[PDB]
């Protein structure tokens, strides 16, 4: 039944990840701050289905922005508005978490906070010199509800 | 502890409804299917970040369609488009439920399917006549998600 379903996906919040749930980076829709909203852009970003899109600059791995549907709610696609004009005034925040960060505790981030995407990544210690962030993928609050009521 | 949250928000899907955490019929954000998608409408659509929006004729309780913003994408504000003109190409389908409907079976119907979305309807034996199903409002799966994760 669900009910054993979700006691179970509620322990396993205890032992899983973020790493374990989230959506790599290479499955993650993104949007580059070099764009122009255009109506062919925008047309693209209602279409896609998301509400948050990932603005990165140069490479995927570079996350620079946040973009909600939301904010494209007064943008004339007439104007062909930079991406860049938005996300410097709208400016919503970042927030990054830890590979290795459980499950039980990215919930409770989520659920203090309006915040429900985070930027999953690690730290690479593997150089070749200086270790640095590296991005692995995003995490949101849909992906640990999901692990809590699927069957299993 | 969330987890102690979510097991008692999971052992009381057997006992509450969809009834109990819908959104009543008076709260929804809904449109009338005599709506015009002119720059406006399609802002006010954009800003309520609602994702899936109620297509109700003449009366509020009288639900026929059902808007996606995805439908939107497309959508030239300039043309001054009819409503009707999306709402009878896309055709999305419509999800009834009853009120005494507990919510394990309601978490259990969102699942097998991809309907996230339905119309809570009751049985009125208040005629006055024969009887039928008056409306109540809609609920959706995090309406149920928020039961379980809710912090008591």
């Amino acid at each position: 039944k669900e009910e054993l379903n979700i006691i179970q996906g509620a322990l396993e919040l205890r032992t899983k990840t973020v790493e374990d749930v989230m959506t790599p980076l290479r499955d993650c829709f993104m949007i580059t701050g070099e764009a122009i909203l255009d109506f062919n852009t925008m047309s693209e970003i209602m279409e896609s289905g998301y509400t948050r899109i990932p603005v990165f600059e140069g490479e995927r791995s570079n996350i620079v922005d946040l973009l909600f549907v939301k904010d494209l709610a007064f943008v004339d696609p007439d104007d062909c508005t930079p991406l860049k004009t938005i996300t410097k005034f709208y400016n919503h925040p970042l927030h990054f978490v830890f590979n290795d960060t459980k499950l039980d505790a990215m919930l409770e981030e989520f659920k203090k906070g309006k915040s429900h995407l985070a930027i999953v990544q690690r730290v690479n210690n593997e150089g070749e010199g200086d270790p640095f962030y590296e991005v692995l993928g995003i995490v949101i609050l849909e992906d640990v509800i999901e692990e809590i009521i699927k069957s299993e």
